[PDB]
């Protein structure tokens, strides 16, 4: 065969399509993953054909499939198709615009060369709402507010086109163009950032001029008016004017004025509010709605001022002398720049740029020129050595922090990162027995061997040991190799005496300590382990005991003001198919028989719906404060983004608006939930000053998503500054854009570039060791701290302490004496609209 | 499941058998890539019945396929398909000879299992070339001409038979072989090459031996006659003969003369040239096909005196004592050797063997021992520590360079290196917006990032920095900082100020400057850029301007004699597809909207047909010099190459042979387009010295090609004298041939051994500060040189300066007055005989 | 005696019978590169403030007598990342005549006083027998 | 065995060797004035050779360590440019064991006037006044 990659790709592609055939075929509507799939795979036959031309496959594209064939949302989430394909004359690209464009489309079209049967219109049922939408009000915005402005005419004297941008300077046109070069000194057009103005050859045309701000200074172009704008340098450009043969022309009579807050002000030039968010992104007061759910964010602020976005491209904002400054020192350029990004972070929602220098996230503001632009700082200037990254209608979050990985394969390490975690915090060596129940690195040597083993891999990495001992000796000698946190686990013994002793060692130590309680009860019940706590702080991973507890009621430690609770991913949030599947997968993990009593009493009593739907509403009102995975022990790596929001949007379902929000906006609720697995788990786990939120001087761990798929499959993720994995198409494509379009591994997973983006958390005694020279690590290793003197208020918006009570008999829970139920949700955003399987 | 690695390879060849047997249902003429496909998975699905022997399976493989549904080429691409498939009795290799031998095949069988409707032969359409034939004269070459002859009479008194090869010194045979053991000393049989002669037990022949040559020394075999060749030696050989018992009866009369160029001389051995182009490759006078495509590629020159041939295998020449040296410094051995290889480069079309040594081409002419034959240099001495690659009817090639490769993926990197592209040329950082425009690598974090990442990669590497900057602050910093050139682009700023600092920068460093000029001739028209590069040297990226460049005549710096101009894959050549791709392609790179008139009248006058086609014959005739990607930026990495090719057979299809070439051959032609890829980007960038072209001294950056897969699939990518990549078959197969045989990364790709066989090319600023050391790079590193007083006569065969005028409004192209006009083909050749998809 | 010799002028060389007469001098007279309390390569005057930073010599030896096979010559010596960068006139192209951008001392330049000192090429000593190693601090 | 040698003059035995070969190499040697025309010269010291040097003097010699240091590569852990070897062959070992000097004498001391009696005979040494290796070879 001698398969090519690429080759090999598009053969998935072709598979991914022919599945997407036969559920076409027998009668289901599609999502946008399989849509797109089909489209392209069918464009790919038709190619083959060669019966085709580019433009009748473009046409061809936009038939096969009509609004009644593909879910609701799918008409909005799908834009375009690019696909490469082999016709007679070569590989050629070609690209469906709007192939969602019919009621019904050509059936035998989307299902030829699979030869299966054509189904009638009839078997695709029948049953809304735009992921991502952008809701702004009817009102213009209006540009370069308290400018000086004048209108002037301008005549093209060339032979070929003109196309003049909006934030260059006039001054230093093309010399063809006639025009009072006196009156255009320090000015730019007054139109929209990043369009331009186009003099077809002898076209004549009045436009309108605002003065450039900031420093006001002039560089680049023709270097006719190189310098700051005064009086001096606009007699040295006239002069270069006359001298190199630039059309000039006195217009004496030209209309000069200011830029004023008016409807009726000649020199004002307006932008409709949907025309802007289009273009730049949605600005202050417009919301957002996240993916497909009913959350809506509403842009808090925004630190833009209309007229000087920074816009990249050709003929736009981002270039030398305009956009991109250029008489600065180099040293205090970014290294790269996020452009017009909508930030959702705990602290708030926000419009902003986003520059990173050094891997950190150096400030967030305004960027820009200060020598064009006003509100520009010198931590923020974009210059030669900038990289720029287009934010413009995407959402900027801080990379998720996943608590509770047990470290079974490397695999699950790619799901994550694929899925926006960047920082995992867990214990493990392998499929092991012993960590495929516990998130324990007992050994030293494991120790070093997974510091060495995940060196190499572009994420922040935490290890946790065995604390499940009686007496302190292997418990030092795990810490000092590098463990950042200590586990007690049913499975090793989570007696009071091994509580006690693990945590003294962690007062001793300043480590992090994470239980999973005596399920069995065999030392005590909840309220002795409790005691066993001795009001010092500790972590409890899955505190409802879906995953593991004290059988009914460790769902109380929510009340407790020294536990730090946590949840686990499986059962957020409670909906139809969640107790069978728990209570299957408890018997088939503990080997349980169910046709043995005792067996299945101890399943029923440990999966419980009344204390699951209580979980729901303690995570809504902040009394849980950290949603974990619990990867492939009951968890799901890969779902720790997702099920929050859906949690959140069931939440909003049936309880409605928090008291702290309004009818108008969700941000309170988001903002709640977000910090369930950003900057709650840093604080937990003791990192909080280096990961967890987009925060000036914190690791530059970002994390790109679509309005339309935010929480399931981000555009890309960020890790140090260089992006670590992104949305890329076919390496052969002649762009980036055409299908088989995965979630790829970018170059900041090669070579030793991986380790130098990340962060080895381990504990003092270890950092105090040189753990990072002894073990050889690449990667940059930092000290866990600040964990011992916390309590359940320095948990960010999700301090509640309520009064819990577990009935021994009916499982009911009561919070502060009132009933905690919800009822089961039978469907869930992020899941259906989204995923191929 | 418990999948093994072999299972998940069968699946996919199985997923493309079905694939090719779907298109075939449809009745469309497989290329060879679905008919191996469609054979290797039927045939794997009648073993998995378990109702067939191995041997039925070889026979009903001859008949799933006939000539009526494979394309015209099939018959000949396809020699033999090899599978292995689980039988009842357990894993069996077997393997179909020629399985294209019928009209029409049994479709039944071909269909068997897919449970898909049995086309009738109708279906199949009708319409030749040979893919990579060798046209040979009809003459008969003489071998061993010049030497003593002898004619003994041998016999065999073994119970058991003896064959004796070509090379081994026929004094030294079996004991149980009777003949005249005097005559016999210092000489060989004279027959062809890597031939035998058997004797079966009691058998008695005839044979004919004549001299060997060079310094006559006998070593190995039974050790009777070690030493040179002389009276002293035969007597103590004779002793050891008796003594040892070793079959010696004297033949008195035997017949003794000398090898003549006479026919009807009794001495001589003749072979024809079909025969000896079969077996050892072409020779002096022979033509070959390149591909599928019109170009004929005659030998300009052989090294190989007939004879002594190097061929390794079983009982052939490369053995102790025979073509193996034995007598000489273990240190002047070849460390590998390609031998019989046929050479096109841009010096010329050569037969010879290829020594490698310490990873540089060591040497170019006869290899094999100079105790045993003549024309063997101290050079090209095959040892006990050579390895041997048999390029016996392949083509050896330089690696190709990339010049405009955008690092928007790691991916591209391994398309490009399996398609033969051996050093990539370009900047960027990732998917970031930034570099999906632009070759750029703007900040100096990410120079030392992208040089830590692409470190194990076994390819050439060089970055460029953004040096559209009006002052030259940033540009030295990032020179310094590993950048080996700068690249101007309009979407930074690309107005005469940024060209004319970055060109006085350039001269200062010695680094080139690559160029993506002004489009909207906002500062300057193309002669005004003309202008600012007083004279200078500048790379000229896609200087047609489909890629970008001033509206409507960039093309115009194909007469410039400082610019080096280049063109990009994409338009390469012009096809009946390529405008309505281009455009629209453009529409969606630019985000332009069709219908608004602005929008559409800059896509217009950017892609143009006249000018598009105009390039056709500026690189025919030599205005283009470079051919380059411009990989997902409107670009293909893996077709760099074979776009080339079209181009050269569509300029022969509709020109017909260049001035230089004749009827005969096409070599001017091919040396003209071999060069645009392999040692112009070389000159161009600054590392001629190391890689671009078969030369001693160079890097082996070789790939060999099957003559019929030329300018499409290599067999292999040899980097720095180790294997790269390679068409390798199942890993648990009985022999590296069956399927699915994939292009896959070979030991050169693993650990540390990648770094160790490239070279990271970077400024010499940037070699002073030894960022080697700095950034920990295993990576060899040599800085760039002799790129500022390059003018378009350094380009090798395409130093062509026509004076070229371009019509502002009908966009016509006039080369010295003459019109430039090329029909749109319908058709290309190295696509459709060889891709999936 | 302040700044060295200039054209014309002579140096015995040792306590030898040799004088090196210098060939030709690259100064202007009154713009010397002194280094010191109050002299000429401070910021501003003789060390340049608007240029590149990757343009500054990392150290300049200003005012040097060199002797080499070449000629005898009295000129300031640009060292950059350990390689001779150049050879001439050091200095401030804002306020000095002659001074190229090879030669700009910056706020990054170490100076080096060679005022009546002599600049040679190291030497090279091509019969070594590597008997010890304190042989090496001995020819050092 | 690794070529840890010493080379001593005959006259000179047991005091002063002439050079200490470690692992092939002339670790240290007793040699003169290094800008001597010839190595012997005075003053002639003792002094470091090329084996002393760099990273050459790990490369000549081994690091003795347990084997369960060396199970943990404490070679690789630690950095160490020696070679690292395990101890072994220790714990089965006697008196008998001991290379020429495997006598076991019953030996019996006496408490009050501290008498060494081995095998019942007394054992006494008269004190030298006077030791070779001493006076005629060192300085002070
Ligand atoms: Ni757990
Ligand atoms: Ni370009």
């Amino acid at each position: 065969m001698k398969l090519s990659p690429r080759e090999v790709e598009k053969l998935g592609l072709h598979n991914a399509g022919y599945l997407a055939q036969k559920r076409l075929a027998r009668g289901v509507r599609l999502n946008y993953t399989e849509a797109v799939a089909l489209i392209a795979s069918q464009i790919m036959e038709y190619a083959r054909d060669g019966e085709k031309t580019v433009a009748q496959l473009m046409c061809l594209g936009q038939h096969l499939l009509g609004r009644r064939q593909v879910l609701p949302a799918v008409p909005h989430l799908l834009n375009a198709v690019q696909v490469e394909a082999t016709f007679p004359d070569g590989t050629k690209l070609v690209t469906v615009h709007d192939p969602i464009s019919r009621e019904n489309g050509e059936l035998q079209e989307a299902l030829f060369g699979s030869l299966l049967p054509v189904p009638s219109l009839d078997k695709f049922a029948e049953t809304n709402r735009i992921p991502g939408e952008i809701l702004c009000e009817d009102e213009c915005l209006t540009l370069n507010i308290g400018r000086k402005a004048v209108i002037l005419k301008v005549t093209s004297k060339g032979d070929r086109p003109i196309q003049v941008g909006s934030h260059y300077h006039f001054i230093e046109v093309n010399p063809y163009l006639t025009f009072d070069r006196r009156k255009a000194y320090g000015m730019r057009l007054n139109i929209a950032a990043g369009t331009a103005v186009r003099f077809e050859p002898g076209d004549c045309k009045s436009v309108t001029l605002v003065s450039i701000e900031g420093n006001k200074v002039i560089r680049g172009g023709n270097a006719i008016a190189d310098g700051p704008v005064n009086e001096t340098n606009l007699e040295a450009a006239m002069h270069a004017v006359r001298s190199k043969g630039f059309g000039h022309e006195e217009e004496k009579d030209a209309s000069e004025g200011f830029t004023k807050e008016d409807p009726n002000c000649p020199f004002n030039t307006f932008i409709h509010r949907k025309e802007y968010a289009n273009k730049y992104g949605p600005t202050t007061g417009d919301k957002i709605r996240l993916g497909d759910t009913n959350l809506l964010a509403e842009i808090e602020k925004d630190y833009a001022l209309y007229g000087d976005e920074c816009v990249f491209g050709g003929g736009k904002v981002i270039r030398d002398g305009m956009g991109q400054s250029c008489g600065h020192p180099p040293a205090i350029s970014l290294d790269t720049v996020i452009t017009n990004a909508v930030i959702i972070d705990y602290t708030g929602i926000i419009k902003a740029d986003i520059g990173i220098k050094d891997g950190l996230i150096a400030s967030i503001g305004k960027a820009g020129n200060p020598d064009i632009m006003n509100g520009v700082f010198s931590n923020m200037i974009i210059g030669a050595n900038t990289e720029v990254i287009a934010g413009e209608g995407l959402i900027v979050t801080a990379g998720a922090i996943d608590c509770h990985v047990h470290y079974i394969c490397p695999q699950l390490v790619y799901e994550a990162i694929s899925s926006g975690i960047t920082t995992l915090v867990g214990g493990g060596t392998g499929p092991a027995a012993g960590t495929r129940a516990t998130t324990c690195t007992p050994s030293p040597t494991q120790m070093r061997l997974m510091l060495q083993s995940t060196d190499d891999l572009p994420l922040n990495f935490g290890f946790t040991g065995k604390g499940s001992s009686s007496k302190p000796d292997e418990l030092h000698e795990i810490i000092k190799a590098g463990a950042m946190g200590l586990k007690l686990h049913e499975d090793w013994g989570s007696t009071p005496a091994a509580i006690d002793n693990c945590l003294t060692i962690a007062e001793h130590h300043d480590i992090q300590i994470n239980i999973h309680t005596d399920t069995l009860n065999e030392a005590g019940f909840v309220e002795h382990s409790i005691a066993a706590f001795k009001g010092r702080t500790i972590h409890t991973y899955h505190s409802e005991g879906a995953g593991g507890g004290h059988a009914p009621d460790i769902i109380k430690v929510c009340g407790i003001k020294n536990v730090l609770p946590s949840s686990t991913n499986p059962t957020r949030p409670l909906t139809s198919n969640t107790i069978d599947e728990h209570l299957d997968m408890l018997m088939v993990c503990h080997h349980l028989d169910r046709e043995i009593p005792e067996d299945l009493a101890f399943a029923h009593s440990r999966i419980r719906k009344k204390t699951i739907a209580a979980e729901d509403v303690l995570n809504d009102i902040g009394a849980i404060s950290i949603i974990s995975s619990d990867s492939q022990a009951m968890g799901r790596v890969g779902e720790v983004i997702s099920r929050t929001w859906q949690t959140a949007d069931k939440m909003k379902a049936q309880t409605g608006p928090l008291k702290c929000d309004s009818s108008d906006n969700d941000n309170f609720r988001i903002r709640r939930y977000i910090a369930k697995y950003t900057i709650n788990p840093a604080i937990a786990n003791g990192f909080s000053q280096y990961v967890g939120s987009v925060e000036v001087g914190k690791l530059a761990d970002l994390v790109m998503w679509k309005p339309s798929f935010f929480g399931t499959k981000p555009e890309m993720v960020i890790k140090g500054g260089m992006v670590a994995w992104a949305d890329i198409g076919d390496p052969n494509a002649s762009i980036p854009t055409p299908e088989p379009v995965k979630m790829r591994p970018m170059y900041g997973t090669l070579g030793k570039a991986g380790g130098a983006l990340s962060i080895a958390f381990v504990s003092k005694a270890a950092l105090d060791q040189r753990v990072n020279v002894l073990y050889g690590l690449n990667k940059r290793v930092e000290a866990v701290s600040n964990v011992r003197k916390l309590t359940k208020l320095d948990m960010k918006l999700n301090d509640a302490l309520p009064e819990i009570t577990v009935d021994p008999e009916s499982y009911t829970v009561k919070a502060d004496g009132k009933l905690l139920c919800v009822s089961e949700a039978t469907t869930v955003p992020l899941s259906r609209n989204y995923f191929l399987f």
